[PDB]
């Protein structure tokens, strides 16, 4: 999958053990289904939100030399129930397994990072550094609202990743919208949104319209204490 390295015999301990923690799915080689795709979901994910989390794969085969059988021996992977999923933490001895019955998702496998690691898989479409300087901005004055726009609107044109580019309008939308109109903001695009979101729309339009929701959500606040 996009972003999943696939490790063998000779480069897994090595690999492995070069990075703070690794996530890697042992499975059949060219592996395919849901469980894949979530995987592959997941790299992404994982992808837009760290740098220290290798996201790795194992292709046991059947053929020829039986290639990574050893490996799948060696962390006691069950072959008759793949995938397995395993996490390590910095070398190739420290690790966890995700149990069996757990349903291979993205939402379940992002869950796996953060339970056993400091690391965090966030939202679609949330920016990390401007997270952390929004934690309840509909409610601090005004000034402090137009410092962290100029702030941020400084941070948006250095941004050089496309998706945060486009996310970076979002969050400056709302910013400047929440300091002209207030609060009742939020409510109005949540509508607008959900109106949207409740159409008969595609995957991709989806996904869209759930960055926009997840971008609106960092600036809802639990209790309303600036004046309207
Ligand atoms: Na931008």
């Amino acid at each position: 999958c996009t972003g999943c390295v696939d490790l063998d015999e000779l480069s897994f301990e090595k690999t492995v053990e070069r990075f703070p923690y690794s996530v890697v799915k042992f499975d059949i080689a060219s592996p395919y289904g849901e469980k894949h795709e979530a995987f592959t979901a997941f790299s992404k994910s994982a992808h837009k939100a760290t740098k220290d989390l290798l996201i790795a794969t194992v292709g046991v085969k059947d053929y020829g030399e039986l290639e990574n059988k050893a490996l799948g021996d060696r962390y006691k992977v069950d072959d008759k129930n793949f995938p397995s999923i395993f996490l390590f933490k910095g070398n190739a001895d420290e690790y966890v397994q995700l149990p069996s019955h757990v349903d291979v998702t993205l939402d379940n496998l992002k869950a796996f990072v953060s339970a056993n690691t400091p690391l965090y898989i966030g939202r679609d479409g949330c920016i990390k550094e401007f997270n952390e300087v929004l934690k309840n901005y509909a409610n601090i004055p005004d000034a402090e609202q137009l410092k962290l726009i100029e702030k941020l609107q400084a941070k948006q044109e250095q941004l050089t990743d496309p998706e945060q580019q486009q996310n970076a309008r979002a969050y400056l939308i709302y910013m400047r919208k929440i300091h002209e109109v207030g609060y009742d903001f939020l409510e109005e695009e949540t509508k607008r949104l959900l109106r949207l979101k409740a159409g008969k729309v595609t995957e991709a339009k989806k996904e869209e319209l759930l960055r926009k929701l997840n971008i609106l959500e960092v600036f809802r606040v639990h209790k309303v204490t600036k004046t309207a």
